[PDB]
């Protein structure tokens, strides 16, 4: 069982974790001075997005120079010292990893875009159009085609993202060399573990024949079917990280779960651990901005299925939050002040019990909530405006109908300052922040929750406590007691002869949970909005609204 199977993870998205200069930007040394309200919570290590230099059309995820720190962070000698200090505190790191594109300014590209002869030409993928048209039908996920004609030798580069996120050409063996290269540049800065964003796309379809209307319906899962992607991770694999200790995270934006199997089997020497999108969009329609509405019956259906394709010999991360998602206690919970600390505990108490690593997103600790957007630039992100050209501009629907929808789901939900006491800004940065601020800072902050024993906070820290404790809570097998109730999620965790028993009433209403026929709980670890502990030997439980709870049952 290696480190990582029982470890819990924090994702801080530095650009809103902590300023330390008034640009209204957070950098490294605002995420090195918190390491030890981090520690303090019981966090083993962080993912950090994107740390490289970077133009920031995608903060971060357009990479201009895979060898130098995003100046906005800081300098190498900043990003030196938060390795230094997170290793004082026997803290990992894990880095995001970029390379299914750079940005459209780094020097390959800049070099590969000169002539047709340039040695850094096949670097990318360029092409010419057919019928005074694109190459072919492809689309892109931040609007308009996924082909761009460039005017200095009239053929088109492929980019799956933004414009200004040309698409790497992992079918030339130079340029794989060189991305193995620049991974051992950081390992052997001794960083913990890496995560790729949308690994699963690195392999592209030679030909690059159109895709057929059904291919077009679900273009992200075409996308992923690449004929060489496990032959390039298998590489990958050799002649990298089989030379290190790092933990790497597959973000498999797209496949369908039954490949998943393939990218963390152990035994194939790919990666060890899945970022899947199944239960995080599990009420996303296939536009990825209109919401569906699901029942808790859904979701842990979907829980259940991804479990499921861990088997014996893969390993799943879990998470209800990140920085492409709206809040996880505003999609998953109830935000509103009556019922969101009770649901946000109730989502903490899921989270940290679930079999797969868990990651908690920044803010939620705190039970963070959505923003309250009004305007069109509180909305300021490259995704919502693809989807302004591909929606609105095309008529398919009105902005006013955009901004609704998106109010629910924008990744900017995510992105606003982490919330560290009542000042101003709520002690964010002593500048204009990037993005506002949520109001609800005063009441939400970190200061606020760290001195109540009743807060959010605090109910993380005993969680991750016990977590830490009690091995059936990480490595533990999972069964599900009823995948077909939707009121009561309940479920066990075993691990050597020992059962922890999770009910979760995700009702705001009084709910009955009747255990397993000869189950009877022994001990209580935890509750949250419970007035009274079952007594032992119950053989069920009364729920309050939005209770939660952790038994060891017998
Ligand atoms: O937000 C669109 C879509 O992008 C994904 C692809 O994996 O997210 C990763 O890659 C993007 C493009 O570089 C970034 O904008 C994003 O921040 C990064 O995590 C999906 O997760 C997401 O649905
Ligand atoms: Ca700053």
């Amino acid at each position: 069982a290696p480190w990582w199977k029982s470890a819990v993870f924090y994702q801080v998205y530095p650009r809103s974790f902590k300023d330390t200069n008034g640009d209204g930007i957070g950098d490294f040394k605002g995420l090195t001075e918190k390491l030890d309200y981090l520690k303090g919570l019981g966090i083993d290590a962080i993912w950090i997005n994107p740390h490289y230099a970077s133009p920031n059309t995608d903060n971060g995820y357009d990479i201009s120079d895979y060898r130098e720190v995003m100046k906005e962070y800081g300098t190498m000698e900043d990003f030196d010292r938060l390795m230094a200090e997170l290793k004082k505190r026997g803290m990992r790191l894990m880095v995001d990893v970029v390379i299914n594109h750079s940005s459209d300014q780094h020097e390959w590209f800049k070099s590969s875009r000169a002539s047709k002869d340039n040695p850094y030409r096949d670097y990318y993928f360029w092409r010419d159009g057919k019928d005074g048209h694109e190459p072919n039908n492809y689309p892109s996920f931040f609007g308009g085609s996924a082909w761009e004609k460039d005017p200095v030798t009239g053929q088109y580069y492929l980019h799956y993202f933004g414009r200004q996120q040309p698409d790497l050409n992992w079918d030339t063996p130079k340029l794989r060399e060189e991305l193995y290269a620049m991974l051992r540049f950081w390992l052997d800065k001794g960083v913990s573990g890496m995560r790729f964003a949308t690994v699963a796309t690195y392999s592209k379809t030679p030909g690059f024949p159109d895709l057929t209307p059904e291919q077009m319906k679900n273009f992200a899962e075409a996308y992923t079917q690449g004929p060489n992607l496990h032959r390039y991770l298998q590489e990958m694999h050799e002649k990298v990280f089989d030379h290190y200790d790092a933990v790497t995270a597959g973000e498999i934006f797209g496949a369908p779960l039954n490949q998943v199997p393939l990218f963390i089997d152990s035994r194939r020497k790919e990666l060890d651990m899945a970022f899947t999108f199944d239960l995080i969009r599990y009420d996303r329609a296939l536009d990825r901005w209109h919401t569906i509405p699901r029942t808790l019956a859904d979701f842990r259906q979907t829980i259940d299925k991804v479990d499921a394709i861990a088997g014996e010999y893969g390993w799943n991360t879990f998470f209800l939050g990140n920085h492409d998602n709206p809040r996880a206690v505003s999609h998953f919970g109830d935000d509103r002040p009556q019922w969101r600390e009770a649901s946000a505990k109730a989502l903490a108490t899921v989270t940290l019990t679930q079999r797969g690593t868990p990651f908690i997103f920044q803010g939620d600790e705190l039970g963070m909530t959505n923003y309250p957007f009004k305007t069109l630039q509180d909305f300021d992100d490259i995704e919502v405006k693809g989807f302004f050209q591909d929606y609105v501009e095309t008529g398919k629907a009105t902005a006013e109908e955009l901004l609704t929808n998106v109010a629910l789901t924008s990744r900017n939900n995510a992105r606003t300052p982490f919330q560290w006491d009542d000042s101003a800004n709520a002690g964010f940065t002593t500048g204009k922040p990037w993005l506002k601020v949520n109001p609800n800072y005063t009441e939400i902050n970190a200061a606020r929750e760290i001195g109540d024993p009743k807060s959010v906070y605090s109910f993380y820290r005993n969680l991750i406590s016990i977590r830490h404790e009690t091995p059936a809570l990480s490595t533990g097998s999972y069964r599900d007691i009823d995948p077909s109730n939707a009121d009561v999620y309940a479920y066990t965790r075993s691990q050597d002869g020992e059962t922890y028993l999770v009910v979760v009433n995700f009702k705001a209403e009084p709910r009955s949970f009747t255990l397993p026929d000869g189950m009877h709980i022994a001990e209580t670890l935890i509750e949250s909005s419970s007035p009274a502990a079952p007594a032992a030997g119950a053989a069920s439980l009364e729920l309050q609204p939005w209770q939660s709870g952790i038994y060891k049952v017998k």
